């Protein structure tokens, strides 16, 4: 009932690529999995190469498909590490049941994507700020057109070097398209897992934002106008909180949020220190409109594997712009989370988060 | 702008595959229509010989769903004449998709034009047993080879064909059980149940494998706290009875943003409103309307209507713990045999009709 990292097949490259903007160039060699009626094949790496589809295939007509996204970071030891790829897993295998596609081992598929990122280890950058992106999808191969369970798969891993998120060397703040009109996902529905289908839809609510002078979305849910997530990213709000106390909240996994693995530790690192009060709640447009009015916010931020963590000092609601304090706030756990993250990710101390290649 | 039919390549294939007892969606015509776009424009069309798409690992079309489709008949007629139902409803409709996918446009008349030179090709793979079609399915998804979630520079449009038999075994109509569970929703207003993309299919397939476990044959999709019937399965709803003003009327949810604007939802709201015998209306359903239409015996029939079936009738609706039975076969059923001999004629060239564009 699942592929075994033992069974790998590695087929090296002959012409190898030669080393160097975000998702456009790819490393050497690529894992690839198939699954069927008998079961999954062997697992084998093989160079970087194309997929071949029947025309009929149910990731394309019918969106069964799914993927993940984590990042490799290489330490001046030159040793490179995955930041808490175990969450990757278990959120992938989640993703995988609710669209009915094969279940794997969560260990096998890690050793597996070890294995290849150990293959093209040359690949991973260690200028300051920088990683590799891994992206493992797993879709839907039936050749019919009928929509049903599939009884055939593909799983594969693809790894992409990216540069510095932010050039200065410095988190730069964004702005904030808040429009009740779109909505990212609905409860009861499937956006707290990690589906393609939760993505294009969004094309065009991120063109309208541009068009209307702002960077990224604000995804709005309710008729209580909620704050969910920012563009791909979970939304964080540092402000004292209407009872007089100092406090850190982000939206609860009530449905309608991706569970990130970046949000997650930011509870986890904030919860460690003790110094605040750090809570899970629903964030209405009207208690941010009256905290900002009543001088009480200090920071409002979005947290992803992209960014890691992203400043928002402004949001466009309503024709309206609302100025958010955040940069003016230091900000000062905006910087205390990125430098943590930072010198965990980046080996400068050691943590079990980390999980070697 | 767009591709053009007078541009069509057409590579006649060197291995035709042999001809058939058939299933649904697995059984494929010789020749696909093929249209690629790019920074230049969409390039020549083709007729190609059927076979496997090459897609770089990065593809927007796999990994966020920048893909969508669209599924049309085409009938052969007493008279030997291949027709297509209303395909120009789908074109726009196709066109509609894409916009919301900033996905390229395209001229709606040339496609159709390729899509007839298309069928032309595969003619010999159109049954004409009664009740069968070939049914032709439309295909445009990004191409853009990057991580990036953004507007794609490629995109592929393709079309393949299917012959199916009759949907109904000895032509008889035959009912359908469904599974109303409110813990599970389709579509929702603000977002893109409206469009035939396929994000809103995948998430359904652990539902029905639901509704087969609870012993139904397709989900009848509810929305809202108050439990609106939208749906079944991917047809439009229809409830034919009398409502709570005393009035015979043939009821289907409206476009508000979480129906699926079918071709024949749309053809069956046409009929019923040209032949004037009763009221016509589209207005929410709610179960809670259902229940007590059911208690009082206004209910008439109720139906799916799709390009697969065309209109499939429904018997129970397992809502919750409670088995309703849903009286339509009791009442003939009038409506459904009506609308299904009309579109039959209009269909197989019985009686020449603007609805119908000869291949
Ligand atoms: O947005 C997120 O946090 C998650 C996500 C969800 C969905 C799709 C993609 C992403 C993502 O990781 N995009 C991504 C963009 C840019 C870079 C980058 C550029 C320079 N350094 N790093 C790294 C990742
Ligand atoms: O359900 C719909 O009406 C639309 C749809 C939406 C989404 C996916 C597929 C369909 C569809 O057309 N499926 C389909 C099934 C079976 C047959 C058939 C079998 C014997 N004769 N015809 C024809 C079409
Ligand atoms: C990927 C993603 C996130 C962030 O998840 P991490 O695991 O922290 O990278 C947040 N929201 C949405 C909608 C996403 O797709
Ligand atoms: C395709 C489809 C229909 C029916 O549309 P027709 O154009 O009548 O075939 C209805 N509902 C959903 C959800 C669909 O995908
Ligand atoms: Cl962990
Ligand atoms: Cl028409």
């Amino acid at each position: 009932s699942s592929f075994k990292a033992a069974d790998l097949q590695l087929e090296m490259t002959q012409k190898p690529h030669k080393k160097p903007v975000f998702g456009k160039t790819f490393t050497d060699h690529m894992l690839m999995v198939e699954w069927n009626d008998k079961g999954w094949g062997q697992p084998r790496i093989q160079p970087f190469q194309n997929l071949t589809l029947h025309p009929a295939s149910s990731s394309l007509h019918y969106s069964l498909q799914l993927f993940e996204g984590m990042k490799a970071f290489k330490g001046k030891d030159q040793q490179v590490r995955l930041f808490r790829p175990w969450l990757n897993m278990d959120r992938m295998l989640r993703s995988a049941m609710r669209l009915c596609l094969p279940s794997f081992d969560k260990l096998e598929l890690l050793e597996c994507i070890r294995r290849l990122i150990e293959v093209d280890k040359d690949w991973v950058p260690d200028a300051a700020g920088t990683s590799l992106y891994v992206r493992p999808v797993l879709i839907g191969n039936e050749p019919s057109l009928g929509v049903s369970q599939p009884t055939r798969a593909l799983l594969f891993v693809i790894l992409c070097p990216v540069g510095a998120y932010f050039p200065g060397g410095s988190v730069t703040p964004v702005s904030l398209l808040a429009d009740p009109a779109f909505i990212r996902a609905w409860v009861g529905g499937v956006g707290n897992y990690k589906l393609g289908g939760n993505y294009g839809p969004t094309v065009l609510v991120q063109q309208e934002a541009l068009k209307r002078g702002c960077e990224q979305v604000l995804w709005l849910y309710g008729p209580d106008h909620q704050l969910t997530e920012v563009g791909t990213m979970n939304i964080f709000v540092y402000w004292t909180h209407e009872d007089g106390v100092l406090e850190l909240v982000t939206p609860p996994l009530n449905g309608v949020i991706l569970p990130g693995v970046v949000r997650q530790s930011l509870l986890d690192m904030a919860q460690t220190w003790g110094e605040f009060r750090v809570v899970e709640r629903t964030i209405t447009m009207k208690q941010l409109l009256r905290a900002l009015e009543e001088g009480r916010v200090r920071e409002v931020f979005g947290s992803g594997t992209a960014c890691q963590v992203c400043p928002v000092h402004r949001i466009l609601y309503k024709d309206r712009n609302l100025h958010i304090p955040t940069m003016e706030n230091g900000p000062e756990l905006i910087l205390r989370f990125q430098k943590e993250l930072k010198e965990i990710q980046y080996g400068i101390r050691a943590h079990e988060w980390m999980f070697p290649v």
